[PDB]
């Protein structure tokens, strides 16, 4: 058991150790200090996303489900191979105990973020390893007991379908045709497969009659059709900074809500982008407000799928990705990453994430005051999906394109 | 004898003068086909009378009233009735468009109807009726006139002293009317509407109080400000739910929900027209028909309600509107004709005015409401009331489900409590 147990009852520790020479109502120290960590990671990685992406082109991305995958390996991991992953997803700037057993206070800030009701919200996670080499029997417990799973053992395309087909039983078919048919090979040796993928309804739901047909103005200059959604109501606002609006619309349970954040007109969400930093962050979602505002944004389905190889390497994760470099003992009873693969999928409509059901809304008696404020997000905008009152992200991404 | 339970022979009522494809049958379980019939002719008024209402109305101000209860009171007075002046009575009010057998005998179904509407049920559920004739302390009035309006109506006749205490008088009625409407109702009949030559005044009332079959709760209730067209804000304390409730978003746009009260024999039906379309345009779209084929249509569905906690007044003559759709004579100190209610002692009586009045309430316990008329005979002839303009307003209903009788009807246009 995970969600109540303790480390002095099921001692975990890696074979490797790293040393780099406002606290919320029943909450515990380390689990807070490793999340605020994970929000330092998250807004960087995005940034080199980003920087790495076309201005037409949508994002979505768990970085809370990366930590974790990497945070596994960093568990048989040694050497250089350690110091860069520990530099890299920030896991150096947290307390000694909470670093050494970090794989399991990620559990334990999981069983949390998931004890969220109501609401559910599905995931699949699995290192896949090749039969021919035989992994330590205790790693493997440390895994199915704290990383939901096991290493599994594979070899070599019905691979990719014991994968792909692997993820399809559990994200019964939402996730599927994870990985392409050109990432296994001569050279197929460890590979990590990450994906998620939420579901929820709106704390207060959108009505369908109401859906207009408005235009979206997209980064190179055209314009498009896209399914403007409306609402009057009470909501989180605030103007801050430079104009940028922020605005929060929550679910059901109000623990997880949908932080959206729209700059202005002539401020393009690339100079947005590059200004996010934790302090930044929490502050906008400081200076909230309620308010009684109108609502317009339209609907979109958002699923990115890509290897983190390129983009974590260009980020200084390199012997990992190195067969002359790497540093894993341990698993193995050497190894190296051939390449890690992510995936989210996030809908939206009037009823909430991948919610599908068809409600009514009838508001009798509202006269809003004409000198209202209006969030039309006809524009790139981006968005977060954090936890309350952790203030954890859990997904990150940015709406460039919602047409089509 | 017993109305409720006795038949066209057994009690035949004789007045003093009688009169005179597409009727699409869609009558439910243990319903009488008169008695349905005669509800949907009484609907027809209570469509067409609001459109004359409203239309002598700035479109931002309120409108309620109980036209079951106006009827009922000028059905009393056809009794009385007799030549063009009974014709108009029996066309105006919807009368002459149903069956001979119907058509001929208005008063007992009408008595039927109300043993239905009326009879002692669902205790967390009241709906009662009061009836009252008033006459002149010195006058041989018809026999038969006093019988067969306590028979049919249960009026009996109370005399008062008019010809020389004319005010003394007027507030023994409207003190009547007020313990009939736990005190809601208050003085219905104006100040010197009834003077030394009024003859007789004919009352009714209505009243009613019930549950919401599923309740609101007070703990999930909140203030917002609302907006008026002079630019002037008032405060609202909205009502939140989430539930099962039938529905339609019938054409247009435009809403239709009903929400009903315990005993699921009596219902409030609430209509709201698209965000931004007009609400003008539905109420001159509004006809017996276009009501009950959107609330046959109805299917349940799990929606979320926002209504206000709400309190609202009207209070109006009827005269210069049932003018409008035709009751000429009966007004006329000279065309009138009422023959049949007075045997000696006053030379031919006309209907110096008639009055009514309204009043609705609802929360997260549920509803109240009750409705007057007053026809006063011989009195003084004379108009104005509140007249408060708010904005966005949505329409409403309150009925009787087994056959859809219309017992309120109007305009909430500020929700402001
Ligand atoms: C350089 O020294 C470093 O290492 C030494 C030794 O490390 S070793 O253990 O690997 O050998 C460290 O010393 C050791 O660490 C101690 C410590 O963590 O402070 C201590 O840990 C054990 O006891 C802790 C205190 O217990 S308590 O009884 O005093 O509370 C305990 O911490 C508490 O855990 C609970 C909990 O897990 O629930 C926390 O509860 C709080 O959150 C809950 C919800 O959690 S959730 O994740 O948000 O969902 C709420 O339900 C609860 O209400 C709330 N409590 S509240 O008061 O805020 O309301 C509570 O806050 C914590 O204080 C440790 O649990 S643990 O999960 O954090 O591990 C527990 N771990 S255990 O050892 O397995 O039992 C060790 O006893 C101690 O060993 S020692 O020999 O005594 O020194 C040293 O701290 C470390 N320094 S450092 O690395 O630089 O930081
Ligand atoms: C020119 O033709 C026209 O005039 C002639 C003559 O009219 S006259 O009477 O003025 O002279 C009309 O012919 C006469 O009318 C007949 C008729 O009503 O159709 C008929 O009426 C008598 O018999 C009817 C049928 O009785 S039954 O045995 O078949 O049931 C009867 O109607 C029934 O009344 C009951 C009732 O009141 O209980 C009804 O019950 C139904 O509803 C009840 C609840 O009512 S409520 O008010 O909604 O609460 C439920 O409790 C009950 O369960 C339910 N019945 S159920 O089966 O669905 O469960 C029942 O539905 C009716 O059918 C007459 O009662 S009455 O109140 O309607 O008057 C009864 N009246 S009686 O004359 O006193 O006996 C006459 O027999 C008939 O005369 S005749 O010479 O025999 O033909 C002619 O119809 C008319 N044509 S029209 O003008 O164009 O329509
Ligand atoms: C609308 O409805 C109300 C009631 O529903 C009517 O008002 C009632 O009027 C009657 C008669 O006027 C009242 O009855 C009187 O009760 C007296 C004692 O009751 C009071 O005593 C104490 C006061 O602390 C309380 O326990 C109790 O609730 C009452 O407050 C009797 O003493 C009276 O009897 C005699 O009085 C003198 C005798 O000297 C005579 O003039 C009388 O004829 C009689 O012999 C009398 O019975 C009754 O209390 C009133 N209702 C209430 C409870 O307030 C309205 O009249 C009606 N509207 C109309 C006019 O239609
Ligand atoms: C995915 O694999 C699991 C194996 O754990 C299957 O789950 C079982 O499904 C059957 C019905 O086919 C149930 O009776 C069992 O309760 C499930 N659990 C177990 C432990 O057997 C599942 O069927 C597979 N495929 C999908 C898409 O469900
Ligand atoms: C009171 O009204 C009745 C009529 O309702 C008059 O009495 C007779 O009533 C029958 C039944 O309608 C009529 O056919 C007769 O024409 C009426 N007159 C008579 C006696 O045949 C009665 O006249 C009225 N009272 C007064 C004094 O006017
Ligand atoms: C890497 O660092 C470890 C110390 O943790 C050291 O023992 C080892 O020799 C170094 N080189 C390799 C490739 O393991
Ligand atoms: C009034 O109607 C009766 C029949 O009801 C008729 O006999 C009488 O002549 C009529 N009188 C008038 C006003 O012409």
């Amino acid at each position: 058991d995970i969600c109540t147990a303790k480390p002095r009852d099921i001692p975990m520790n890696p074979m490797c150790i790293y040393r780099s020479p406002k606290i919320p109502e029943a909450t515990n120290r380390r689990v807070w200090e490793l999340s605020k960590a994970n929000s330092r990671f998250a807004t960087t990685f995005y940034q080199h996303l980003a920087d790495s992406k076309n201005d037409n082109d949508n994002i979505f991305l768990s970085p809370l489900s990366i930590s974790t995958a990497f945070a596994m390996t960093k568990l048989g991991a040694c050497n250089d191979t350690l110091q860069q992953l520990m530099e890299v997803f920030k896991f150096d700037t947290i307390s000694e105990k909470t670093s050494d057993q970090i794989h399991f206070f990620f559990a334990k800030l999981n069983c949390r973020l998931y004890r969220k009701a109501s609401s559910k919200l599905v995931s699949a996670n699995r290192l896949f390893g090749d039969k021919s080499l035989t992994f330590n029997e205790t790693y493997q417990d440390i895994s199915e007991l704290v990383y939901g799973a096991k290493l599994q053992p594979l070899d070599a395309e019905q691979s990719r379908a014991a994968i792909n087909k692997w993820v399809s039983n559990k994200t019964e078919g939402r996730i599927t045709d994870v990985i392409p048919s050109e990432a296994i090979n001569e050279l197929t040796v460890l590979v990590l497969v990450n994906t998620i993928y939420f579901k929820g309804l709106w704390k207060s739901k959108f009505s369908p009659e109401n859906t207009r047909k408005e235009l979206f103005y997209k980064a190179d200059g055209e314009s498009c059709s896209a399914s403007m959604m409306y609402q009057e109501g009470k909501f989180r606002y605030r103007r801050v900074a430079e104009g940028t609006q922020v605005l929060e619309l929550p679910f059901k349970g109000d623990d997880i809500t949908m932080v959206l954040i729209l700059p202005k007109p002539e401020k393009s969400l690339a100079k947005v982008e590059k200004e996010l930093t934790p302090e930044v962050l929490q502050e906008w979602l400081d200076e909230l407000e309620e308010m009684m505002l109108v609502v317009h944004m339209p609907r979109f389905r958002i699923e990115d799928g890509f290897s983190l190889k390129e983009q974590l390497q260009d980020m200084g994760l390199v012997d990992l990705f190195s067969p002359e470099k790497s540093k894993l003992p341990g698993i193995v009873a050497d190894l190296y990453v051939s390449d890690a693969f992510h995936k989210a999928f996030l809908e939206v409509n009037e009823e909430g994430s991948e919610a599908a059901a068809s409600t009514a809304v009838v508001i009798a008696g509202r006269s809003l005051n004409p000198n209202r404020v209006t969030f039309k997000a006809n524009r790139p905008f981006l968005v977060f999906i954090r936890e309350v009152p952790l203030n954890t992200i859990i997904f990150m991404g940015r709406v460039a394109n919602p047409c089509v």
